[PDB]
């Protein structure tokens, strides 16, 4: 029964006090690690005899990776005494926060066990990148947060049918601007994945005006993106949002009815 | 019966497992064809003595003729089954889906009669922008867009009055902004007509930055712009969603209805 | 009993077909004025021996105005019947459509009787401005033009308020982002009325570009200033929707239940 | 009973001539105070013999001076007034309309101990800015600022979770924006906090183009982005717009009930 105690204690924090504390060091060395990861990419102005400036995650490299290694093993053996702890390993390993939880913490071994080519991009980049798949470890601490996650999945027929609209309407908008608009001088519309950019950025209504029609037909069409796009995002939108509120209202209920 | 027997395996894809297949083969040269219509436009770098870039659809004309003439008849052989194969072939010619489908088509033969004259462009652009129609074939195979477009011909009488009241705050602001802007220095308001794009962006909060007013007036006249541009376009989006979402719960209620 | 069987004819168009004549003839007369006031500034080219472009409404500025004076005269004669022909002609010339056939009339003979100084600008391009509002008189035409001038009406609490805290929210960023952008180089925060500018671009969600922050401060409250015009225009526009949507289907209850 | 006499006129102004005058000058006073702020940022163009333009408030400084202190005094005399002569006085101090009194009153005399230093900005500015929150005062005045404040505080629980999520979502795609534009030439994401400008500019669909996209991956996911926050920002405003609407109807019923 040790390991059923140990997981009504990971699983509802307000219970012991042991619980809460692991709970909130937990949350505190989530934060921790997300602002050092934001903070190393800052340049630390000049150095003493520097030619450029340097990011505060190179010119103190040491600190920030001690940093990130005990952010990590503080991860990981927290996710290995909830595997090793849960009645059923099988429905932890296959839970949601689960796989939110080795995506973030594989990252750094990944990175360890590629030490020997790390001034090369590439791969790297793509695990700093990774690094910030921590930050969805808050679902864990927030409870909005899975609200949210609860209602994405809710509404995941209504988000795959905004995706396809959207897909449609910048590809007819895209074709029709770019054959409108290849013909400008110095013309941006170089080609039908070009104009992919300016659809999406209009029909978002963004206007950057990094690309901007030039002729006539391209402002006419580009006028019907904007409107076309206005009206296909706001299609999914009200029932998100009803879904959204239902959530809430729905754990509000819950939690007045328990409570 | 062999016609309407046909009709059932055209209207309903999930009745045979030929009627099945010949439904996925449609869906997937219409994809096929999408991409490659969006591709061809794509620079394929430098060639081996090219003085410049060359686009996929111009470096190898004759494999993507091949893919679209491939395409076309794939299309048109579908249309012909369609139409010989029909109950009422008055009522099938003039439903929607028979009009996109002659429109998909159709370009395909024109451009082969034109064959004489194909470096010239005008009627080569057009006909290259109403190739992206074949896109319009996929709202056979999404139900979704066949609910888009129930709904935009539930609201044509607002989409009309929101057209209407579009054209009439483009005049008056583009009317307002040339007079309050015809006078500064390189001035891109250079009449009312030229004002309708400024107008047309600021009601729309895109924002592109191209036409930025200059003086007092125009400062204030854009601000107004803005806001009534707001206003203007929220008054038959909310009556758009009621419809869309009609429709898809009326579905919703009949699928479980019948199932 | 003909000056109310004239009042009947032009308050209720189809009950007559003189009656219709008359209603369309004058929708034409407004539409030709209206266009033609937009064309004229369109420029023609180049003459021969022109040095530079001339509108459509200086090459040939004596069509324009046989056009615009026969409008006028169309435009008056109908007030003229409407005035004389009315059974209370107090109530008539205090009800709005009066005053906007006087203001897209008067215009026109301010002008005649400023003959003699006609070169010169300022109450020239504000009576140029003022020929606008005879697109007003498509409001006789439209029925959801109608609709929306009595949401307007309805509304006006709810507009007042919001252009009080709009107001509000303007003086309070315009302030904050002048005092913490006055200090950037070539900065175009020269003033509180120069950031009015760009609070109010900002907060409908604009983004013109042409001032942009260059400060840590300036970012932090431009980002502050976005979210918060969103929220402070958004609490109006609800109530609008629901008056305008109210008006319409009050209209159409009352189309069927006498109809 | 002299000083509850005071407070019920205080409290409610429309009970006597005395109180109802002494309301409309505070209110007067209130607003000339903040033009003349928002006005000595002006320039007054060029004096006589002056090599730039100096603003209203530094040619005419002793004018504003006078303008500013008699604002002040009146001000503080009335929150003298209002402190003095209430029944409970830790109550009023502690209610929000005296914070913001004493907000506004307060940096003017920390001006005045300050004379000695004034030509160093830094806290300067800080008084300068917070001179503003004297436009606060008028929601002593105007009803439907008390609802907005209202609604502001019922939706505290909220516009905490809209934070929340803005501030991960703010993390998450300014991290991935930095690591796919890093490289670019003059680019622009020189660092995380950095790419927060771009993200919460495109979040909002403001774009002001000063910071866009310039590869592949920098447009993939600037679109996701602008996607992402508009159905980030639209959960919690439907909720806070439900209170407002709510606050602002039940006071309806309220004046209803009452009168
Ligand atoms: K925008
Ligand atoms: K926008
Ligand atoms: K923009
Ligand atoms: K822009």
């Amino acid at each position: 029964t040790a390991r059923q105690r140990v997981w009504r204690a990971f699983e509802n924090p307000h219970t012991s006090t042991m619980a809460l504390v692991f709970y909130y060091v937990t949350g505190f060395f989530i934060a921790v690690s997300v602002i050092a990861n934001v903070v190393e990419t800052v340049p630390c102005g000049s150095s003493p005899g520097h030619i450029k400036e340097l990011p505060c995650g190179e010119r103190y490299a040491v600190a920030f990776f001690c940093l990130d290694t005990a952010c990590v093993m503080i991860f990981t053996v927290e996710y290995l005494l909830r595997l090793a702890a849960a009645p059923s390993r099988y429905r932890f390993v296959r839970s949601v926060m689960s796989i939110i939880d080795v995506v973030a913490i594989l990252p750094y071994y990944i990175g360890l066990v590629m030490t020997d080519n790390e001034d090369v991009s590439g791969a790297f980049v793509t695990l700093r990148v990774f690094r910030v798949f921590r930050i969805f470890k808050f679902s864990r601490h927030s409870q909005g947060l899975r609200i949210l996650g609860y209602t994405l999945k809710s509404c995941a027929s209504e988000l795959g049918f905004l995706l396809f609209s959207l897909t449609m309407a910048i590809i007819i908008f895209a074709t029709v601007m770019f054959y409108a608009e290849k013909g400008s001088s110095a013309s941006k519309f170089t080609s039908i994945p070009a104009a992919f950019w300016y659809t999406i950025v209009t029909m978002t209504t963004l206007g950057y005006g990094d690309m901007v029609p030039k002729t006539i037909a391209g402002k006419i069409f580009g006028s019907i993106c904007s409107l076309s796009g206005v009206l296909v995002i706001a299609l999914p939108v009200p029932v998100i949002v009803s879904n959204f509120s239902r959530i809430y209202h729905q754990n509000q209920r819950a939690d007045k009815r328990r409570a």
